[PDB]
């Protein structure tokens, strides 16, 4: 299992380091059961893109930041992008992308709180 990261440079993956800077997330309630995902060392949001990647970015008005966080029994939570109903997936290789079907294996993930508001994203693998 893995930690989302949002690196400086606005690339998205996955990492074991727990002591990395940019695995904390800010998550701020957003109406409608939806969020937003920003992580709090760059300042940067998470987003999905249409076109099945996954990145960063500062701009708030992008449409593509908005996340329902979907409960799935045993701590499991499921972070759906609102704007193209994908479904946010760390694979094994570390990289980070979307998918739109909900059965897969790496789209749970467990929320880990950090002790100052901030959370980690862990995916259960």
């Amino acid at each position: 299992g893995q930690y989302l990261r949002i690196n400086p440079d606005g690339t998205v993956d996955g990492t074991r380091d727990r002591s990395d800077t940019h695995i904390q997330f800010q998550i701020s309630p957003e109406g409608n059961g939806e969020v937003l995902l920003k992580s709090t060392e760059t300042g940067q949001y998470l987003r999905i893109n249409p076109d099945g990647t996954v990145d960063g970015t500062r701009d708030r008005s992008d449409t593509h930041i908005q996340f329902q966080i979907s409960p799935e029994g045993n701590g499991e939570v499921l972070l759906k992008s609102t704007e193209t109903g994908q479904y946010l997936r760390i694979n094994p290789d570390g990289t980070v992308d979307g998918t739109r079907d909900r059965s897969d294996t790496h789209i749970q993930f467990q929320i880990s709180p950090e002790g100052n508001g901030e959370v980690l994203l862990k995916s259960t693998e």
